[PDB]
């Protein structure tokens, strides 16, 4: 009770790579590396490359065009990854800048300043080193008082810091600044045409607060579950260098087939019950603002939790335009249409991906 | 009415003494000298200096530590854990020994996996990013619910105890934390000057809504966080596209100004957690400081609870397992906390990177 979403920001690269872009660029490279290989080809030695197309990612997953920290990097056929550059210890790490200009977004449009926040939360897929902390580094460079901590649990790690930030008020937090900064260029395998179109990059940022007299989304019902799968995994990490590893999963892999069968019902299920719980309907929720990595499957999780008349005309779509961004896309998702949503009406945010995650919030708009 | 119920600590079978780490060193140093006397003589690399295990022993108090695998770190030219990939299909090293631990601290609490509702994991240093380490901890036990990483280097065990509380008071039944530092993967045992100061350990802890359960009812927490680059590994996802060169993909600090700087927040956090309280330092029977350093501990005891205050009510760890980073704290209260009887007072109390400090104010019950 009175735990609302009072402020959210949003920051992305200015670069962007359309689908066609990217298909010309992973072609050029399956071209050149078929020609090198040719002989190894024929003797079966090695494995022969597809390619893609605009078409085919679109048809696909509903994807367009996504944000990129750096394009020319990740686009030339003999690179295939951002074109960045080691910063000093003296300055903001890019992890760290991109939060603190979500974040100031996010308390801007929340009112509130540096001394009213009393925790921040980096919650995101990957963090660009162990320590210190990133979220410490953003907490400074905002100049923020109190304590700070990093938190990976992935696609779901928005509604997971969502949960956290509302059990930290509940004991005693007055706000806290929840801040999802996801480069996905850093770890997207650009070779491979099953998942090199599925992500891009963002930094999204909230504002949790205790309050009766702020507008925001009010939090009624919070259900977070994992379960351990394998069919989304990255192996990088700092053991390698100890396991002088050679095997070539150090990026992200995915059998996506499988996540979608698994996913899907489990999400709609936990949904489901959660509406029942709360003595709500599908048709009691003014906006579904789900996971934005594939619009047929939100599609399929509306058929399963609003009956086969289901239908994306409340369950907005922003992976047209930004690609998969993980734990921020219901965090950007919310922030574009959240004001679509009338005083005292319903919407409910539900994230889900590896690991498999899922975390599924059921909020009510209030207006002050 | 939250209490810590039960730990447990696993620690790897192979022991490496001050006197191995040295002599270790002090051949890769004598062997890089020996290739590059042109170069130190022609002013364009540095000359390296070797380390004694006397120096070692009084600057901290450390005498031993365990190790993942001894002989790669002893090898003067690898200087780091053999270590071998394993399969998706086989538990992680990390999930491993949090899994052993995690046994453990069940049975001392003499629950189930039915019993769990979140499974934390908190330290200093993720095996991967995703799926979640944590994740496949809550998979091997057979655990239902909802598992997360979480890290803040030092103080991850007393963050995530705060994490566990408020879980639990929101509807939570039971919490299992879990802290795995494996840190002979990012120590830099080329560099005398931290090179002794970690070991590897996996602890775990079961927290609890109860009045019933013996164990250690949590009072008061006060968690802490301020920037600074005084610790730092630069270690990440990026490097790959920065193209990194610089030579800090391992644990770094400088010592002397993060003694200076720490031992006197650490004092004065605890001494306004006692004032809140209305609790004096006498009424602490155990103080569980983070495991580092001796002489550290030891200043911020005797500027807390004075002057002739017992040693022993600062128990020390170190000694056997150097520092442990999270998991220290875990520990020692693993250790000694039977040595607090029904009714007493202790205080927890973590501290390190990001310039992290998490305190908090116990009492035993039985
Ligand atoms: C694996 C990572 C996990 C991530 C978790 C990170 C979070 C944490 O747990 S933080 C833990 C790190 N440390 C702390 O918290 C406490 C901070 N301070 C310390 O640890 C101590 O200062 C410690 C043990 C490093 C050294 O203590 P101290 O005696 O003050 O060393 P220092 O003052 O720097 O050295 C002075 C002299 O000794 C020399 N010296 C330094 N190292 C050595 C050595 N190995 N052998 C011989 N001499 C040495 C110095 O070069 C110098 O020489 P001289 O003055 O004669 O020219």
């Amino acid at each position: 009770m009175g735990i609302r979403i009072t402020g959210t920001g949003l920051f992305h690269p200015t670069e962007i790579i359309s689908n066609e872009e990217l298909a010309d660029s992973l072609n050029a490279y399956v071209e050149q590396y078929n020609q090198e290989n040719a002989e190894k080809i024929a003797a079966g030695e090695l494995e022969e490359l597809r390619g893609s197309s605009a078409e085919f990612i679109e048809k696909a997953s509903g994807i367009k065009r996504r944000y990129v920290i750096e394009k020319s990097g990740i686009l030339d056929p003999t690179r295939l990854r951002p074109r960045l550059s080691e910063r000093s210890n003296d300055e903001l790490s890019i992890q760290a800048e991109w939060g603190v200009i979500a974040a100031k977004q996010a308390m801007e449009n929340a009112g509130v300043t540096a001394e009213d926040i009393d925790v921040v939360i980096l919650a995101c897929s990957n963090m660009q080193r162990a320590y210190p902390a990133v979220a410490i580094e953003i907490q400074s460079a905002l100049g923020i008082q109190g304590y700070a901590y990093d938190m990976n649990v992935a696609a779901s790690a928005a509604t997971f810091g969502l949960k956290q930030a509302a059990d930290a008020i509940r004991s005693g937090a007055r706000r806290v600044l929840l801040v999802n900064v996801e480069i996905t260029s850093g770890h997207l395998d650009y070779r491979n045409r099953d998942c090199h179109f599925i992500f891009g990059d963002v930094a999204t940022a909230s504002i949790i607060e205790e309050t009766t007299t702020k507008t925001g989304f009010e939090i009624l019902d919070i259900h977070l579950f994992t379960q351990f799968s394998n069919n989304i995994r990255n192996n990088f990490g700092f053991l390698n260098r100890s396991e002088d590893a050679v095997v070539d999963d150090k990026l992200f892999r995915q059998d996506g087939r499988k996540v979608f069968k698994d996913v899907a019902p489990l999400v709609a299920k936990i949904i489901n019950a959660q509406l029942e719980k709360m003595q709500l309907t599908a048709n009691d929720i003014k906006r579904f603002w789900l996971h934005q990595a594939n619009a047929n499957m939100n599609e399929l999780i509306l058929k399963y939790v609003a009956g086969k008349d289901a239908d994306l005309s409340r369950a907005p779509i922003i992976l047209d335009e930004f690609a998969n961004t993980s734990s921020a896309g219901v965090i950007i998702a919310l922030h574009r249409t959240g004001h679509e949503v009338d005083d005292g009406e319903y919407g409910v945010i539900s994230s889900f991906g590896a690991g498999y995650s899922v975390g599924s919030i059921v909020v009510q708009k209030h207006v002050a």
